[PDB]
């Protein structure tokens, strides 16, 4: 099995805008998960191909990755926060769907996980 296409990451078709909630989203809640220690299975698409996983997209139909994520920030594809923040759940969420509770990778989520809430907590006020 070949791996699916990653998640689109641009879109001219969509209008744009900068808000402080998704300000906040890249340079703060994205830049805290991303240097911690468990952030890296998490850091790009899982690699079913290199990893010999052909379940995975099999199990996963809605996958998700925090470098899709920074990349959507950064090209301005989330025109509401919310939109954002159903992407991190989305990942953690296939994270559960795919694993067994006590794996490794899934402690690494709940961490991750537990990290993000506290982080979206202090969201900036909206426009
Ligand atoms: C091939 C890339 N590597 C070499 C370039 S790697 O980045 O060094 C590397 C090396 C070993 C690895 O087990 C991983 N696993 C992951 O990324 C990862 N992430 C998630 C969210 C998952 C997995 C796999 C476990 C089960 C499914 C799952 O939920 C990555």
């Amino acid at each position: 099995s070949m791996n699916p296409p990653p998640p689109e990451t641009s879109n001219p078709n969509k209008p744009k805008r900068q808000t402080n909630q998704l300000q906040y989203l890249l340079r703060v809640v994205l830049k805290t998960l991303w240097k911690h220690q468990f952030a890296w299975p998490f850091q790009q698409p899982v690699d079913a191909v290199k990893l010999n996983l052909p379940d995975y997209y099999k199990i996963i139909k809605t996958p998700m990755d925090m470098g899709t994520i920074k990349k959507r920030l950064e090209n301005n594809y989330y025109w509401n926060a919310q939109e954002c923040i159903q992407d991190f759940n989305t990942m953690f969420t296939n994270c559960y769907i795919y694993n067994k509770p006590g794996d490794d990778i899934v402690l690494m989520a709940e961490a991750l996980e537990k990290l993000f809430l506290q982080k979206i907590n202090e969201l900036p006020t909206e426009e």
